């Protein structure tokens, strides 16, 4: 079975040397046999705090080493992350706290405010044992251990619960995710020692599986922890950028900063857009600039994963979501129950890429299943070619 924080380890075993993490704005600079033992490091702290198997670790903090190492340790350890939107109000997170039955809690700085507040409710989540703040966290960090755990979990083992749109949270395992990131590594161009942008907060399913399946092609991850388009470009030409994630929003303000009149990136490929097609127009100014861009369609639900459109055909079927990445079936369910390769309907998704439950909701689990499809509640349409459009 596969075990995500092991291939952390095979990628520090296979790639020690290999810069893994790079944070200019922080001085954050590793490698991945730095980045493995901060991973075990962080499990052994989580070991220490009462987790097992099982259990919810809630990560409220900003983009950083520690935020991947921490998911990855409980990776090993065979615990659940809860990543949350640090940009929650207090009751938001206290729901996502007590629904998910989190057992420790490691926020950032910028959350100490909103725990507090919950903390001072009149009823807080009872799971809670521990409320990690950064400082703490860095403590206990430096007289961890590093060793590797001996914890035998993976496939079919939760190892996240993120919760989307009361808000429901979605339940991935180690399949799933291997599964997702493998998806995006085999479909786009993404090579060994890439260095891949991520400008976007990690609690993010995309930014997720991005972190992971940069460790699993070796890929060296530049952090701008906040976005900052009056600083993205000199970052993306020095630190020599080749991939970069990003949102139509994004994109949209980066053309406008006075760095992109004469912008001049020959390492940049492309940029990865998630959801919400491409104004044929904004993807024309970025090629006026050899810049592509590669868009597509993911659910929380399908672990960022879904259709793909390739670069090639960013004009050529402008408006399109792709078509389905590898591993992974798209099609459309008529209202009839009866599910075909090409025409209109409800899209319906088949891989491995999925969901296993949504995490205590029976009934929301059993109605987006049907006989192997999950239903995404999306109308849209697939054409002859196979290229997805997404509706109402």
């Amino acid at each position: 079975m596969k075990n995500i924080g092991w291939m952390l380890r095979q990628r520090a075993t296979v790639s020690p040397r290999l810069q893994a993490y790079v944070e200019p704005s922080t001085d954050v600079r590793m490698t991945y046999a730095q980045m493995n033992a901060l991973a075990n490091r962080c499990a052994d702290v989580l070991t220490a705090l009462g987790i097992a198997k099982g259990d919810r670790v809630a990560l409220l903090m900003p983009n950083s080493v520690e935020f991947c190492c921490l998911f990855y340790g409980a990776a090993k350890l065979g615990a659940v992350a809860v990543p949350i939107n640090t940009r929650l109000a207090a009751p938001e997170v206290s729901f996502i706290l007590s629904d998910s039955g989190s057992k420790v809690v490691i926020y950032g700085a910028p959350s100490a405010p909103v725990i507090d507040a919950i903390r001072a409710q009149a009823d807080p989540p009872g799971t809670v044992t521990d409320w990690i703040g950064a400082d703490s966290l860095a403590e206990r960090l430096r007289s961890a251990a590093a060793d590797e755990p001996a914890v035998e979990c993976g496939g079919d083992d939760n190892l996240f619960i993120m919760y989307t749109s009361h808000p429901k949270g979605v339940v991935h395992t180690h399949e799933s995710v291997h599964s997702a990131a493998s998806s995006w590594a085999s479909t786009i161009d993404v090579r060994y020692r890439d260095r891949l942008l991520l400008p976007l907060p990690m609690f993010h399913v995309a930014a997720l599986t991005t972190v992971i399946f940069s460790a699993m092609r070796g890929v060296t991850l530049i952090s701008m922890p906040q976005f900052d388009a009056t600083k993205v470009w000199s970052l993306i030409v020095e630190e020599r950028v080749c991939i970069g994630g990003a949102v139509p929003a994004i994109l949209n303000f980066m053309r406008q900063v006075p760095e992109f009149a004469e912008l001049d990136a020959p390492d940049f490929r492309y940029f990865i857009t998630g959801g919400a097609p491409m104004p044929e127009a904004l993807i024309k100014i970025y090629a006026a600039k050899n810049i592509e861009v590669v868009q597509g369609y993911a659910l929380t639900e399908s672990c960022g994963g879904g259709t793909l459109l390739l670069s090639e055909d960013a004009l050529r079927k402008a408006g399109s979501a792709g078509r389905a990445t590898m591993f992974t079936d798209v099609a459309v369910r008529g209202d009839d129950g009866v599910i075909r390769e090409h025409g209109e309907g409800e899209v319906v998704i088949k891989s491995d890429i999925l969901l296993k439950e949504y995490w205590n909701r029976p009934e929301a689990t059993r109605d987006a299943f049907d006989n192997g499809w999950f239903r995404t509640g999306d109308i849209g349409e697939i054409d002859d070619e196979g290229y997805l459009y997404i509706k109402d």
